[PDB]
């Protein structure tokens, strides 16, 4: 009997992992990695947030069991998530139209949503922005759902091309899912304005789309409440939606895998039926979600003092990113960049497309030790006041 | 437009969750829940193990980041898992034939294995024992794999009917997966002897099956090394196999979701190809696994002092279960049971089938506040020296 594994073709190597290996091995003291995928502070560290350490100490001192929770995880975490998303006092919450399952990250939320849709609805297609989070396609395709792209970013002019977006979505059919990033669009940082969100929400009702809001950076754009405006505009207008949320970034809990999938339906009975089937999708996967990260989040959010410490930290991170965006633009100018980069201070979150070509990206790495991913995506949290001048001089040199 | 969720039918209610509801609403002081699915100590608690609290303190003191790990999780956890499974001095490990992905529980391991097999191999069918762990069918079916049942337990006579088992497996074709519980068969507690494992391993080689060993109770049967004998009998004989392992029960880490999927192939280059595609299946699911529980396990297993504290606790847990099995049988006899329950003494792990009818189970709950599941499965860890006499009196009364 030939082996079952004998003829498996290897998956393609992950180019980003390859770059990370090269960076690690690079002995040049001037090296900088703008290709990283997480927040870093001014010292280049991704620390554990103080509020998180305090919560972890409280859990250590008070947890008396690790017995299983249900398929939806920790109820307090679900309620805290819903309040962050919709606002405490939301008519949606008051009307009992939402149910939330804690999941292993936003990634887990997306897969659970995909499996739920594929097994229980007539959804055939999920529409995602061009560009979008790289992992969206694989997740939805794994559930047998087709993924189509809609127009979003104008790369030459560095804008969200809203008219192109709405026209391209005329191809989406009633009952298709259309996925929108809630804030800090990844990787462009180009977000709809509130008025644009309101236009999209109205269009979505008219066309019969099922919106799926992927929100992974609440608090990184303009603030917690502001960053939820787009989601809340959809929530005001729709009978149904799905939200995939993550606490990986805004709580610095990346490796603990903390996020949620929230269903909204027209009434309590409907959302309960749908949620029962979502649970079934979870039961066929990992069953119950990982407790530690969700416990941490619930511990912080339910305590006024800890919550204040967390909010201040998150504010500090948002403001550092904004400072680096401003400093990057000003430093490119002082280093004599031969074109305008002001789009950088019109974008939200830690990611933007630099507008550099793959050739310029390669040259930056080989000649200057400045690392970015092939798409030209850069993470401004990889910038500091101390590394800004040489990295801008390098960029200017390849333009 | 009509709702996408409007015509979703509710999943059928989970009878066990309902029984847990009824238990909570039952105000009678003498209630005993033999229907639980986790370990409990002599006080009725599911404690955090001492070794686990110590490891958690160490992590709180020493962790400086929660940045993402890779798709396979914490390397040290993978190595420690492989050593527990295959033993020191494993030729298989020396030959670099194994790769392990940390996963969200044994459940996550089974789903990752299922998705990997469905997308990368010609496997069409997975064979499981009648009875088996309740979630096996849903997990494999979710990946598009047919699940077939093989003979295992003679309920009237309380035996592993080995001849029925091997004859029933003549229907399994070359290339099919056959799933075996590594130890403490759930829910019968009836395990193959070493000689029987060796016979199964030889048959598997002859027939060309791909074995999947699901091991979730290592340490609860006879002890860590003994409980791995069956797996190791297969390992010695096979070019390829899959192991889904769990630390939920033997580290009391249920809600942290810590387990692993281990692939074994003929050689290192082959297992690397296979594992690359397993990582792709993970990427399309929840991406990286939850760190906390795996960090705890690695911390314990890689430190001699902590490991000894863990092993001692686990031994105490195993021995308490064995003592309750003996005490149950002896108390039933002293209370005048009209039937022999000696089969209980021999069975391994926390679960056995009581042999009680559904009518007897109903009466036990309604009249005596003794709770078992409809099948008559009991968890002997729900028994204590203090509750044993009333429990046995109730059972004798319904016989």
């Amino acid at each position: 009997h030939v082996g079952t594994f004998e003829n498996i073709t290897a998956a393609p190597a992950d180019p980003i992992l390859g770059l990370a290996d090269l960076f690690r091995a690079d002995e040049r003291p001037g090296k900088v990695d703008l290709g990283v995928g997480v927040y870093k502070d001014e010292t280049g560290k991704t620390p554990v947030m103080t509020s998180v350490k305090k919560a972890e100490q409280y859990l250590l001192e008070n947890e008396t069991t690790k017995t299983y929770l249900g398929l939806d995880g920790l109820p307090e975490f679900g309620r805290c998530t819903q309040e962050l998303l919709f606002g405490k006092g939301s008519a949606l919450i008051n009307d009992k139209r939402a149910r939330t399952a804690q999941t292993p990250g936003g990634s887990g939320a997306l897969r659970v949503a995909a499996d739920f849709l594929a097994k229980n609805t007539s959804v055939k297609r999920v529409w995602v922005s061009n560009p979008t989070w790289p992992n969206h396609k694989a997740i939805f395709n794994s559930a047998g759902l087709e993924v189509r792209e809609y127009a979003y970013y104008d790369a030459e002019n560095h804008t969200l091309d809203f008219d192109a977006l709405i026209n391209s979505l005329n191809e989406a059919q009633a009952g298709d899912v259309v996925l929108f990033h809630g804030c800090c669009h990844n990787p462009t940082g180009a977000d709809p304005t509130l008025e644009q969100w309101q236009t999209l929400a109205q269009l979505s009702v008219e066309k019969g789309w099922l919106p799926l809001i992927d929100i992974a950076y609440q608090g990184f754009g303009r603030g917690l409440e502001e960053d939820a405006e787009g989601l809340r505009a959809f929530a005001a207008m729709h009978k149904e939606l799905i939200v995939a949320s993550s606490c990986s970034k805004n709580f610095g809990l990346y490796n603990e895998r903390v996020g949620a999938c929230t269903l909204v339906a027209a009434d309590s009975e409907t959302v309960d039926r749908a949620f029962s089937q979502m649970k079934a999708a979870i039961r066929a996967n990992y069953s119950s979600p990982p407790a530690h990260g969700a416990s941490v989040v619930a511990t912080i959010l339910s305590n006024d003092a800890l919550r204040a410490i967390w909010e201040q930290e998150l504010t500090d991170m948002r403001q550092r990113i904004q400072r680096m965006r401003q400093l990057f633009v000003n430093t490119l100018q002082e280093k004599g960049a031969n074109r305008d980069f002001s789009f950088i201070i019109k974008q939200n979150g830690m990611f933007s497309f630099s507008g550099l070509t793959k050739e310029q990206v390669l040259r930056l790495r080989e000649e200057f030790g400045v690392y970015a991913v092939a798409s030209g995506r850069i993470n401004v949290a990889g910038m500091t006041p101390d590394n800004m001048a040489p990295l801008c001089e390098a960029i200017v040199a390849v333009l």
